[PDB]
């Protein structure tokens, strides 16, 4: 058995096609098992709608999420992740850090 705790980045990323809009991105990466649970949040609420979760793994042991949606931040608002995973005794929330 192996298991491995995830590295977790929270970041927004405009696409250059449409550069109006704005997609928080949670990246979890490196876990095993790939049993996980993932939420971004919005001042400590769940967003109930995330419109993308893509699941890889690279060797069968390593899995990678990202899990992003559209969002309009305003300059009072605070966004994380929050992730639970069998390697993390409390579940880990990582703000977003809104110059990222």
């Amino acid at each position: 058995m192996i298991q491995r705790t995830p590295k977790i980045q929270v970041y927004s990323r405009h696409p250059a096609e449409n550069g109006k809009s704005n997609f928080l991105n949670c990246y979890v990466s490196g876990f095993h098992p790939s049993d996980i649970e993932v939420d971004l949040l919005k001042n400590g609420e769940r967003i109930e709608k995330v419109e993308h979760s893509d699941l890889s793994f690279s060797k069968d042991w390593s899995f990678y999420l990202l899990y992003y949606t559209e969002f309009t931040p305003t300059e009072k608002e605070e966004y994380a992740c929050r992730v639970n995973h069998v390697t993390l005794s409390q579940p880990k929330i990582v703000k977003w850090d809104r110059d990222m």
